[PDB]
């Protein structure tokens, strides 16, 4: 059984080939992004994996049928580059990664913080350059304050335990709170506030037409002045062009993003050759005090780990004719 | 009527001291320049002088105040070593400090030095400010389930202790006297050298003494589990720089973190870039991908500013009271 | 006994006017604090102020420091837009400054701002520095061969003009008074327009004036060669930098260097990295791969800046002697 | 006629396609370097094309023949990595470019020296962050400084006419001064004195057993304190060692390298993700007034265009049985 990687990194090969150990699949590993010229390379191989930032639109779908490709296995959560209207109408079945991690990406939110906090990324780049002053580094103690936590499933969960474990006292937003925050020493209360209270905003609620643009200008005039806002959930939990305009005047005081609404056309590939087209992205990247990462929240080896082999197993059950993680248009 | 003369001063010390001041009402005048032979003269008239650890209180600056009329020299440091005590005992000026900093604060710089080492926090932020979203290099370790030695136990390390742990961490530690809050947190102790061995990532956070000096030296360091994380928050003489170097290149220690380094009142906390650095060792490790250092900023929180103001203010008020707080 | 003070103070300053004192023995104060309201007090008993184009010359302050006895503001500077003038002629109040800065030093930093463009030196020193010798995405062109447009033949602009000869380049120039020198270099005058379609690389050099004013404005920058080099070490105010963000996005501005922006004495000459930028414009233009800014820095050399203060301690001995030079 | 190029960049392919409209040549571009595990993708393959950082050792060669390769052509001047006398042992001839551009070098030289004074990477650094201070950034004005240029070949007249431009007073050093650069208002001089008057130096001589480290540690010391050293010619050319305490004194003010001695086994590939082993180019590094490009001093349009005009003219010269540069052991 062939499968062929499209948009392959280095962290892919690795991954995948450490999980294949208890498959024996034959691992074909393509750097280029999948789109209309480059889907003939899928000719005649049964599987094709990909990742967000592929093109599988229906020319790109029609193209890999054609040539014989049987399975879609995406090696990510997410699925919006896929056309799945015409991938059913072109029979040929999408699988993905139901979850990731949930200590790699709460591991990760709470790095943001304390890099945003303690200024790390700015300090690192003084001290490699012999500028051991400390003016503009000075933080806050986490110990003590209110961090809020939207969303408290598994991956918002596992981020409040970390942050009680700092002696934060925890505060917490969900359409159906769970006992386990409560045993943290977490407190239910309205979003509005816990958006009024808090000194940290995390996002760990789902994307849904009620989350959509949940921080928006509305919700980001709610918090408290100067506090920090986290979004490790989805891009379009928040409204960026509003969180500009919050950064300038000192409302929002510090934002940690590892998502982006606009992400599968601009992440995952190095753009930095070219002018950046996105003049709400650029702006944010420009500020002091805002930290960026590339939907790099599950990248960890251990994360990677489950998703390599959460993606073969769902390859075996296809094979098998066994409804594992499959994408229903 | 207390007048007190700060050398060395940066806008968070004037923040801060001003702040702890409305519970004393001294006169507080912040100078930017370094105190050194050639400007202790600025402090003509003032009877209080407070500086910070790279200000210059060798014998012949000392001497100078003392003439020039000050009688107590406040350290808003816990560190002392730019000071000559018998000079200042022989000239009965009086020398009184900080004991101890924030363990929150210096614990969490800690846990923040891990994370952006794992995580190539710093290398990724420079990408992405950049429009680099490519993530080769970047990929990291989950804490959960990692050992993770706490050399020392005092509170800091305990402090550090506990926020590791509420990562899922399974906590290792040494200190010649042990405690049951560690044990409480679920921590395990062990011989130095086993903790070294076992651990994924070790953390120093003892006190400096004869005994402890250049605790992690070349054998230490090849004692270490290949590829392990190092972050040392305590104090640079823990230390021996010049053995990690090598083991840096080879790939025996994986990462390091430093917040302190041996002689860093000579180096931190000044703008040097506009110069070459001097320290062979420093320069180097300032430039491996999986070295961080900051210049002894543990302590840099408002909350932590905060109390180092109200204690040095305090110590003043004891020592005005005839008596005095916190002398070295 | 001439007393000066300097508000704005920076180390060149210092260096720079020690020097030049050499044969005047003026007494020499400087004070790193920007010249404000509130900091006007500190020019009390002065006779001359000497300041930098960021420093708060609006009435306000010319009043206090009149009546706190300053009878002469000398501007260590070519521009003044920080002055109220008619204040200062109000109040009696002379006002100095330097004529034209060198154009050797403005000129040569003209092109270097060409050629780290052209070879992204900026971006090949930060790969190297961390071990990043690969060359993807830095291949220049060569100068030689290319036409250089040179808008404003002055003193700046000819000698922009002779270095870029020097390199092989084809030279066009527009000006409303021609000079021959220009063609003795091999120069083309042509109207500014064709000058702008035909020209691989733009430099302006043109004095500012309702003429002048966003000269390089949407329609000019579509008229210019897509992918073309613009510099602009003239004046903030030539250039519409709005538009230019458009142009780069497209493209059809291939590469951008800046040492000057319009109402810049607001934003430069202070390190403002602590803060978010409020300017929407410059922060864009600020994060393109193939934008340079320099923050006036096209006059930062030693023999520029000696030069700078020769003038202007002679414009103060002339101002003490009854015969003032360089009024503005 | 069939091309594996290995080591390829897209620099590469770029100049090699629209150098081909004149050749028709098949063309295949491999990034992977050449290497004794990389040799087999060259089976079949009549020409390989390598740059300086391919392996072309006994071993790999070896394999290239037995696997039916019959030229290998480099893209470089240099050919250190080639064992020449193993190349002809086994009957398989090596061209190369004779010179690269004068003016791309030469240029990228006079930007070192620029780059350099005015410190604008320093500076670029700063205002990208919102840094418009300028403590540390003064230069000085190239008009009337001496400019002292070792070796007078077509790079160092070219190098010396721009600087002539600038209204410096050129010193120049060849063994066999020309009159060119006389025309120019240059001063031939000897050596010693040329190192003791500059103010800027700039090596452009050939690299011979009499210019191996011409640059040491006592050259360094005969130079006027505080100068400017530009090596653009090759890296052995100067001791790098005897760089750094120089550096450290202030006795060298200022040091631009396009070239080091080690750099074929360092340059040209993206190292950033691992330590650097070598301790004398990471201390070099490090000082803030060195500047370090990976010999991109070729690296213009004009000047790639010029290396594949020459490179696939002198494979269709190996085709017809012309001796065009070819290197011989």
């Amino acid at each position: 059984m062939r499968i062929l990687f499209f948009s392959s990194q280095a962290y892919d090969s690795e991954s995948f080939q450490a999980s294949n150990h208890r498959h024996g699949f034959e691992l074909h590993f393509q750097q280029a992004h999948l789109q209309a010229d480059t889907a003939v390379l899928a000719q005649g191989f049964e599987v094709v994996c990909a990742f967000v930032n592929d093109d599988l639109s229906r020319p790109v779908l029609e193209r890999l049928a054609a040539g014989g490709t049987r399975l879609v296995a995406l090696r990510s959560a997410g699925y919006n580059h896929v056309d799945l209207a015409a991938a059913e109408a072109l029979g040929l079945p999408v699988v993905h990664v139901p979850a990731y991690s949930p200590h790699a990406v709460a591991e990760h939110a709470v790095g943001l913080i304390l890099t945003l906090n303690r200024r790390l990324h700015r300090a690192y780049n003084r001290t490699r350059e012999g500028d051991f002053s400390l003016h503009g580094l000075t933080g806050f103690d986490l110990h003590g304050k209110r961090v809020g936590v939207i969303g408290t499933g598994q991956i918002g969960e596992t981020f409040a335990r970390i942050m009680a474990g700092f002696g934060c006292e925890l505060l917490a937003y969900d359409p159906y709170p769970n006992p386990r925050i409560q045993a943290l020493g977490g407190r239910y209360l309205a979003l509005d506030a816990l958006l009024a209270e808090s000194d940290i905003v995390s996002l760990h609620c789902p994307l849904t037409a009620d989350t959509r643009h949940l921080i928006d200008a509305q919700r980001l005039a709610t918090m408290k002045p100067g506090a920090m806002l986290i979004n490790t959930g989805r891009g379009a939990l928040v409204n960026a062009a509003a969180l500009i305009e919050a950064l300038k005047s000192g409302q929002l005081g510090y934002l940690g993003l590892d998502v982006y609404e606009e992400e599968a056309d601009i992440f995952f590939e190095d753009r930095s050759d070219q002018p950046l087209q996105d003049d709400v992205l650029a702006r944010l990247l420009s500020f002091p005090n805002v930290v960026v990462t590339a939907h790099q929240a599950f990248l960890t080896r251990e994360a990677l780990a489950a998703i390599a082999d959460t993606t073969l197993d769902n390859i075996a059950a296809w094979q098998d004719g066994t409804p594992r993680n499959r994408v229903r248009a």
